[PDB]
């Protein structure tokens, strides 16, 4: 079905927040024992929104490997993705050292250090050029190189170098920084804009490690982000692109890291984004 038939369907009934709790109850369940171990108690920034055990990231060292951090692989599509929350003071260190590990290329993030007058995540990069940041737990050194703002979004290059080595590599940043603090964009222009940039850089791209995308728990934007991603990929590669059912996506999704799409405006406006998305992947 159509997508763009089912949305106006949903639209003129008013249904869709019956459509995401039907999502919501046929979402897989799995352990997340290690996530809510005690001595990972100050890792966690939300006691709701854990990894689950299959689909974690680990840190290589034996002390304690663990982060809030899950692996999607999305198999069709041949995309893969890691999903974390916003860092906090006591992890940046670690999330850098997952950076490193995986090999990844981009950084994605698409919230604001403080929102509605709290702190969302910490402030993990450095602001100028001469004054760099160290992590001494894990032995990296992070400096910023270069900066391009725009209206709806920022592209920072940095230098991530480890310490123990002395290899050093560049890593993008992508920050989206118009969000609004309550519900979702009036319009996805810009956040499809936002997405394709990310694409042209080469981050989403097989010869790199996976993606790191974030917000502040890393279920709710982050999950439209590659959510929308995949969906439009997958329409560019069927024999027929409305065969691309973006409910059975996101259980897909699911069952690697859980809540992913966390209110039913979100649910809407990544339908939304699809749908404009696809009037460019589909030749116009």
């Amino acid at each position: 079905m159509e997508m763009e038939k089912e949305f106006e369907q949903i639209d003129k009934s008013g249904s869709w927040a019956a459509i995401y709790q039907d999502i919501r109850h046929e979402a897989s369940d799995f352990p997340s024992r290690v996530a809510k171990l005690p001595k990972n108690k100050n890792r966690n920034r939300y006691r709701d929104v854990s990894p689950f055990d299959h689909s974690r990231i680990k840190l290589h060292q034996e002390d304690n490997d663990y982060i809030n951090a899950s692996l999607i692989k999305m198999e069709e599509a041949q995309r893969s993705y890691i999903l974390t929350q916003g860092p906090l003071p006591n992890t940046v260190g670690h999330f850098w050292e997952m950076v490193w590990e995986q090999k990844s290329r981009g950084v994605v993030m698409l919230n604001r250090v403080m929102e509605k007058g709290s702190l969302k995540c910490a402030q993990y990069w450095p602001q100028k050029e001469e004054k760099e940041m160290i992590f001494e737990d894990t032995n990296l050194k992070l400096t910023l190189i270069s900066e391009d703002i725009k209206s709806y979004y920022t592209v920072r290059q940095l230098e991530l170098e480890n310490l123990t080595t002395q290899e050093t590599r560049e890593i993008l940043h992508f920050h989206y920084t118009t969000w609004p603090d309550f519900g979702v964009p009036e319009s996805p222009a810009s956040f499809l804009n936002f997405l394709f940039k990310v694409r042209e850089s080469g981050s989403l791209s097989p010869e790199h490690g996976p993606v790191v995308v974030h917000c502040s728990a890393g279920i709710g934007r982050s999950g439209t982000f590659c959510l929308a991603d995949t969906c439009l990929l997958l329409m560019d590669k069927r024999k027929d692109p409305s065969s691309v059912d973006i409910k059975k996506v996101l259980l897909e999704m699911r069952k690697f890291r859980m809540g992913l799409i966390q209110t039913a405006d979100q649910l809407r406006f990544s339908y939304l984004a699809v749908i404009e998305g696809a009037k460019f992947i589909m030749g116009d």
